[PDB]
């Protein structure tokens, strides 16, 4: 069955409006995937050790040592917003929907092709491509999620974002266990710290093979493969942001004195002595009821140690932070509430005609005011007693450990039973969409990498690979490296991701932040005279929501 | 029945999504109307003659002479976009709908109040307001459209645009017939032209009375009045604009030479001698097939005389133009394709805290490229024969009538059996919504004032008036002026205007013009520290549409 | 800590973890709030510090009251002024029923 | 309809005992509310800035700057224990109930 | 929540009360750097204003149907049902030192 | 049972500084507190509410 | 997804390492560090912690 197609290209996003303001978004994405023969046919256990870098005192954070199993299989990952929606669709969703529901996912492989390269070793010399009709492409869909979960978006290795531009999958590899020690130090530290990779703990070894745990399918041109329809189990993702802070929760103080003339100088006045006011407070000493002192239900947001690194059996790792805005606009603390920074290129944004190999990037800065501005933090001695005396105040300025560039905010953590928090907002187009939950007894309240964490079950991973096209000479009983015909494959991938949205309703007199084409962004949405493209990142939760 | 309310306030806009991308927009608008006793109780036939102005040679266009019947009735007009939608709703409609259908209209008057002013003529002296419970408000709804149609939007006299700000109706008046002569002249004209108002032609007299042709209703506090539901008969209004011109219709010439390197200098080249090309043309002489010479199906747009005034029995009037863009952006000809200019204030936009009495205004400039740029026009002698010789070219520069500031474009008119044209686009918020068709045997292809022209039938006009609150002294047999108690009324008006929209679909790779809040417009959508408001005009058909 | 005399580790300290057992805020008579609307964040807080009852999926809506504009015979929309209106005030009885 | 009342005053707390030691507390609260005309009829967007206080080094905690929308509406809030129970009821609940 | 600022209805059945003028937070960017009495220079105390992408002007008239009541009229809410966890009226005294 | 959290900690974000909330009860003798440490609430009111 | 190794070992030996083959400031990927352009195994983004 060579002369018949086995599939259809479809990259349309359908918006189906239902009853009561609910829409059913059907994002169709098709892509032509190009796939090469594995450079090797065996699994390799490789160690990566860049001690040359960590050898330099004060370079701990640049540690890359790990051990990974290198498989002869490739992963077809489509878990990233850019694969399903273009700037247009996205603007539609973000400007009018109030919440998003991830419903189901299904993919299929069709119109498979396998060619053989022949070196017409004459003159230049030449190269001749031919069809190997009876050759097969191997396909394995790990439904049971036996294999380790490895999101390609984490390393900008998902399918590309352009319907009219071929793409490729990524060689699949996964972490193996290993013990590693690396002691912190600074430029002036003495002696040689302790930078040792101890190896692997036998009680943590887990060598996985696809061949042994997932049925594999062989497809020839005539064949096709389709996944079933997987249904997610995730909480809805909101498309609105909160702006309220503790300072803006509840009943404002009653102004006894109101401005009588226009002018951004004419303020209103509470009109009551800060120690002669009524209200509630959690400060049993003073009688000062102040906007920064009065009681509030709980606490929106929280403080966590910044540029903290922790260490365990495998080595050091940065301490993650779940947090939004908190601070002026061109007045951040990227570190404090962890604004994510995305590095990618060409195939996932970055102008296409770009040269060199320096990735493009951006630091996403959410609209939700749930972050913190450390410099504003301070601490006072129980006696209160203002103006506070230097001996009774710890400030983001006073040093810690005699260190000049470290202070309590750095060590600080105000997470507790009163912490109100929100989930990570979606990041177009470089963000991951869904993520598999940790199989720990107690799970995390959220994941920092994706807004959708399928709990009870997630779509399995799809592995692809060109099956061994051997030559007439092959001897198992001789390490050699099995000479095999240079074969490559081309197939089309088609996926269908279904969402369920809820149309928003206005509730204020005033208009609202809406995504829109300007005379400034204009050319970020259209190709140029050479056909170069790029996909600029966009914000998602533009639109306020009352928090309390 | 004085202690019971007879109505409900509702100013919500409901968007109900149906099957197949059709939405049903229900715009609810409520308003508190304040109404005063008529200054007179009789109809007056008044003549307006500003000959003092037209006396000055060269001031013909400033002619205001007319005759009108002044009625003791007031008109409650709500026919203007600003009454039904706020910036928010409007942004929603304009950014996502592709077409609009005007479905039905219904209004109602409730919670009527009538008070009596008493001058406590003591010291300052004082004023005392009292309720005249048994007094009546007169209401007349001209269902049959017996009365002359008089759109208040034409003179910025519709109900106000703010739900939380009381409004008032306009004294109703209508044109009476009259013969008037005014001969054109210029500063240097000699003698005294001819500026004569001849009066009225008995065969054109039509004195209308509401009392004689429309049943009138008397409402006391306990009463209420509601219109039925009127259903319109109008063509759908489109919310997209065309950009194609004759120069961009059909198959472009095939470029034999394409640019080989980036750069807005590297052009492509047709590659064929303009007199050696194949194609069709309407120029039987030359063999020049040129982008400006090749044939096109018909003609988008048309040329019409600009700053033309015509005259008939009543006097002079400007010749109307139905036309869009046509020309660069900051490169118009406001006159040529008649861009409308709206003058209004306070109650219908204009910052509320504004002083003085100079109206606010703007000239609406549509996105549809259906206008003309005269300077580009020219005319050639039949022989063609280029480069064209001055003696065979009439240019927008050569004079006409020996006049230096007049040329053929000024006199020009290229309307014909091949003219393709579009209807007037909606103008928020100062634009009129629907308009009653002319009862002429042959009707106009469009109206320049509103996008919706109810043909077979339109909602009738609503007239309101305080009924005569007489005093104990009244003598019919004595002209006097009937002394009557100073009475005024307050009532609530509620209307419901139902539209039917169609959701748009993207069909291009590129994004699209969308309405949106900027750091520049921001404060045009929110009140200030004094509570001042204003409603900035917006465009409607932002979004391209293929014309051919 | 930080060479500061009035600051020490307890001040910076945080021992919250996967083994923390905790209770909710206790009711405070008579000045305490009774119920509170939950934060609409993806991940919510284990408790609210202000009330012992946090209605999650839904809470009673807020009740807003206001005297409607009692205008005088003189009112002109087209003039910022400040709309002179009759001095009016209102008195009404409120009755609520809270079932535990 | 001016000469007819439209409601009843009730500020009784009813304790209804059921089967298996469960009681159903019905707290009734009635109140006469007095309400004045708004000082203004428009919404105002006002900024509050007490820099004069935060200007003084070491006074960070006394920061009050914020922006609020001032509405011509009033809120009728009853969410606070004191509105529903008196010392007596409260003593009853607190001394004998184990959960609410 | 008005309880946050002691602005709920009053606590005495036999004493008239009043509601509170409703107001709500608007978005704004503000910087204030910590300092102590002996800090040098002038820290950084700046109110940058509002971020357009966080603006949300709410109006009651535009989002909630309003009712007009005259003496003859009355208004009643429906019965709202809460969804909250039970609140306990007992306290724990055990500490880690007294477990087991 | 219970946990330790930074006391008289202020954090900052887009809007400005705010005190870090604490969810905690007793812990310590009677006339032997640390009002700050486990955040005992303080209520200010008057006339109409006490 | 581990970084793609442009340079792989060609002979056995626990010394023969593979090499990413791209300048740490010339790589593509995502990061939560809005300042630098350094995408590093200890710097690149991860879902959570
Ligand atoms: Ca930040
Ligand atoms: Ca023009
Ligand atoms: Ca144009
Ligand atoms: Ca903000
Ligand atoms: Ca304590």
């Amino acid at each position: 069955g060579v002369g018949i197609s086995t599939g259809t290209f479809n990259n349309q996003t359908e918006f189906k409006f239902l009853e009561n303001g609910w829409v059913e978004i059907t994002a169709n994405s098709s892509r032509l995937v190009h796939l090469n023969m594995p450079e090797s046919e065996n699994y390799k256990r490789v160690v990566v050790n860049n001690m040359d870098k960590t050898a330099v005192k004060g370079n701990m954070a640049l540690d890359d040592i790990h051990v990974e199993i290198v498989t002869p299989w490739s992963l077809v990952d489509a878990n990233a917003w850019g694969v399903w929606f273009n700037p247009g669709d996205w603007q539609l969703i973000v400007n009018t929907m109030s919440e998003l529901h991830l419903v189901s996912f299904e993919q299929e492989i069709f119109n498979v092709v396998l060619k053989t390269v022949s070196e017409s070793a004459t003159q230049p010399p030449t190269k001749v491509y031919n069809n190997d009709l009876t050759a097969s492409l191997m396909v394995a869909l790990d439904s049971n999620n036996t294999m380790p979960f490895t999101p390609a978006a984490m390393r900008s290795e998902t399918l590309g974002f352009y319907p009219w531009k071929p793409t490729i999958p990524t060689p699949w590899r996964y972490y193996f266990q290993w013990d590693r020690t690396l002691i912190p130090s600074h430029t002036g530290t003495s002696g040689t710290p302790t930078n040792v990779y101890h190896g692997t703990d036998p009680d943590d070894v887990q060598f996985y093979t696809i061949e042994n745990s997932v049925p594999v399918h062989l497809l020839r041109t005539g064949d096709e493969f389709a996944t079933g329809t997987f249904f997610f189990d995730c909480k809805p993702c909101r498309l609105t942001h909160t702006w309220q802070t503790n300072r803006a929760l509840g009943l404002p103080p009653f102004l006894n004195s109101l401005p009588q003339s226009e002018g951004a100088t004419n303020f209103g006045d509470i009109g009551v002595q800060q120690d002669k006011r009524r209200g509630v407070t959690q400060m049993g000493n003073t009688d000062y009821i102040t906007e920064a002192t009065i009681m509030r239900p709980a606490e929106v947001g929280y403080s966590a140690p910044y540029y903290s690194f922790e260490a365990s059996t495998q080595g050091p790792f940065k301490t993650p932070i779940a947090a939004g805005r908190g601070g002026a606009q061109t007045d951040e603390n990227q570190a404090a509430d962890g604004d994510p920074r995305y590095a990618f290129g060409r195939q996932h944004g970055q102008k296409t005609t770009t040269t060199g190999e320096t990735p493009e990037r951006f630091t996403y800065i959410a609209h939700q005011d749930t972050g913190r501005y450390p410099e504003g933090d301070w601490i006072q001695n129980i006696n209160f007693n203002l103006p506070v005396t230097n001996d009774n105040v710890l400030l983001p300025t006073d040093p810690i450990g005699g260190k000049t560039g470290i202070n309590y905010t750095n060590i600080f953590n105000t997470y507790g039973p009163l912490t109100a928090l929100n989930n990570v907002p979606p990041v177009y187009p470089n963000g991951q969409i869904w993520d598999k939950e940790f199989d720990t007894d107690l799970k995390p309240r959220l994941h920092i990498n994706a807004p959708f964490v399928c709990q009870n079950n997630c779509p399995g991973q799809l592995f692809v690979k060109v099956a061994p096209n051997l030559t007439n000479q092959y001897d198992p009983d001789a390490s050699a490296n099995m000479s095999r015909i240079v074969t490559y494959s081309d197939f089309w991938w088609k996926g269908k991701l279904v969402f369920k949205a809820k149309l928003r309703a206005s509730h204020t007199w005033n208009p609202i932040q809406q995504m829109s084409i300007n005379v400034d962004n204009q050319f970020n949405y259209v190709p140029n005279n050479i056909g170069a493209m790029k996909i600029v990142y966009e914000k998602s939760q533009l639109a306020p929501r009352k928090l309390y």
